[PDB]
């Protein structure tokens, strides 16, 4: 066994060019993963509770109250974009592809090396690291997706960012069913609300174990695992965005009079009155037909409630939203359409050169425009009768409930049978690539963390924990806790992402926008006089193309 | 009207009636319920 | 037309163009001036057949 290499590094990304414009591209990600030993070899059952900010009265989306059990096993994760493709690499997909098709997705563990630590106390005292070359790791794999799944990209648990830097699994924990209420409360609300935390459902009471439901193999430094090859079922990822609202749908009026001249200052008027003009409208009031009143198809996205800090039986959270943007640029509602907010540190993006803990982060903004200004809308009167009449239109500025900050367009929900919409589109690296399904009968449309949903079939997890190494001393008649060898274990993890696209032809007369190096971005793709690293996040979806 | 838009059968004693096997077309129905909200969803905190 | 023995025109074409803007509602009394104006274009949403 112990002298010999049991695989091979590649962290390459190749292209392999088709027929008929279609790329077949993997992407190839291996690192060396380091793992300690777990603290405990018993699973835990911790609440978590934090009723002193969820007190102030004030305070209510600051709810940290939650069950989980820990398990001595330690997770892997590598469901991120950063940990496939590098700002070079990205490029490449999103300047020049059109579409996206995830493939096939193998992991492979190799050479793996298990240390003990044997600390000499002697004046430093000091450290002397010893291989047990008879030590075990304890691979797990659940494919037979048996266990909750736990997306370590949501909290940049994931794997380094840079193939040449050394990095750690999460420890493995998940959710168990806590019972909570809790009733809102502003600064003013007097007396004393209401919040608890009764417990647990005996209904909904599951106590998973890795040890009982998985088939775990035991590798030593000749070992060696290796998962075959999974097959994804997903739509396409498109590398496209929409910037069509419903005011660019048709076919705009015809202008009896144009300019003679230059000047920003020249428009063609059409020449007609907007109650004499012919079309259609979805009104039977008016003869007013307008760029707003005209009958449009459809609707593009929808407009939902606005801190809609729902709840239910685990206690209150916030109302998700499938949007783009929705305004002038520097002009958004950054929450109306939902726009992603990302923290990471010193590993997966973040100035490697760092000092202190405090996450950098960015808020993701797309470039499809399906998003709304929720501060140009209202509701009027079946009358119309315009020009409208305070008492006949409930505008955004109009208070609701009383209150002042609160609107209509806070509590506002127009999702109609006509309601079009784009998925969310890659955030890279950040940024989540596949998600597991819900497995509720009826299914949302689209995820808001991964462009890539598998329906029928998903990879399962990789669990990698460290084996007890047991001293000379040990009754299983005691609780103490089996004393064992500080050990520890270093292995090489490689990865096989494969991903199949298109190619993009120009249709245009315009250059489209694609991805470049300034003169401000130059060194943020470029280590440092010590080696300071780190990557940026960068738009997907960064071209025309038309809906309708 | 039933008289008008369907065969009739007159049974005496000596008499039987059968409909014959109809197959339905659904989809089926689970005998389990979910007891996860917004809150029991994903990779909980790492409690240090 | 609709009328065979009716000789017809077909009409002159035209599509859209990405025109950006920024307007506010008010009713006959909200004070003031409210807020409404045609940036222009945003360079990404740029077609032109």
């Amino acid at each position: 066994g112990v002298g010999i290499s049991t695989g091979t590094f590649n962290n390459q990304t190749e292209f392999k060019f088709l027929e008929n414009g279609w790329v077949e591209i993997t992407a190839n990600s291996s690192r060396l993963v380091h793992l300690n030993m777990p603290e405990s070899e018993n699973y835990k059952r911790v609440v978590v509770n934090n009723m002193d900010k969820t007190a102030v009265k004030g305070n209510m989306a600051l709810d940290d109250i939650h069950v989980e059990i820990v398990t001595p096993w330690s997770l892997v994760d590598a469901n991120a974009w950063g940990v496939w493709f590098n700002p070079g690499d990205w490029q490449l997909i999103v300047n020049t592809m059109s579409e996206l098709h995830l493939v096939s997705f193998e992991q492979e563990i190799f050479n793996v090396v298990l240390k003990t630590v044997s600390e000499s106390a002697t004046q430093p005292p000091t450290k002397v690291y010893n291989n047990d070359l008879t030590a075990s790791l304890m691979v797990a794999l659940d494919s037979n997706n048996t266990m909750p799944f736990t997306p370590a990209a949501m909290r940049s648990e994931t794997l380094g960012f840079y193939p040449w830097k050394p990095t750690i699994p999460t420890p493995w924990r998940y959710y168990f069913q806590w019972d909570r209420t809790l009733i809102p409360s502003h600064t003013g609300t007097s007396g004393t609300p209401t919040n608890v935390y009764h417990g647990t459902d005996p209904d909904d009471v599951q106590f998973y174990t890795i040890e009982n439901s998985v088939p775990v193999h035991l590798l030593r430094t000749g070992d060696e695992f290796a998962t075959g090859t999974f097959f994804f079922d997903c739509k396409p990822c498109r590398l496209t965005h929409t910037w069509q609202t419903n005011r660019a749908l048709g076919l705009p009026p015809f202008l009896n009079s144009l300019p003679q001249s230059e000047g920003a200052t020249n428009f063609g008027d059409i020449g007609v009155q907007q109650d004499k003009r012919r079309g259609v409208t979805q009104m039977g009031n008016t003869d007013y037909i307008t760029e707003a009143t005209i009958m449009r198809p459809a609707e593009v996205g929808y407009s939902a409630p606005y801190y809609s800090f729902e709840a239910s039986t685990q206690g209150p959270f916030k109302t998700p939203i499938a949007a783009g943007r929705g305004g002038a640029q520097t002009d958004e509602n950054q929450a109306a359409d939902g726009d992603p907010r990302y923290a990471f540190g010193r590993q997966h993006g973040q100035k490697t050169t760092t000092t202190g803990e405090t996450p950098e982060r960015f808020t993701y903004i797309a470039h499809q425009d399906t998003g709304r200004y929720p501060e140009g809308d209202w509701i009027q009167n079946i009358n119309f009768n315009l020009p409208v009449t305070n008492d006949n239109v409930l505008l955004p500025t109009d208070p609701i409930g009383g209150k002042t900050g609160i609107n209509y367009t806070n509590i506002f929900n127009t999702y109609g049978p006509l309601t079009a919409l784009n998925n969310v589109p890659p955030v890279y690296p950040n940024g989540q690539i596949w998600d597991k399904e819900f497995d509720t009968d009826l299914k949302p449309r689209l995820h808001i963390n991964a462009p890539f949903v598998c329906q029928n079939n998903c990879p399962g997890q990789l669990f990698v924990k460290v084996a007890p190494n047991l001293t000379n001393q040990y009754d299983p008649d005691a609780s103490a806790n089996m004393s064992r060898i500080v050990t520890y274990s270093d292995f090489w993890w490689k990865g096989k992402l494969v991903f199949k696209a298109k190619l993009r032809a120009s249709h245009t007369w315009n250059p489209i926008q694609q991805m470049s190096i300034n003169v401000d971005n130059q060194f943020n793709y470029v280590p440092n006089n010590i080696g300071a690293m780190k990557i940026v996040y960068e738009k997907s979806q960064l071209a025309p193309r038309k809906l309708y």
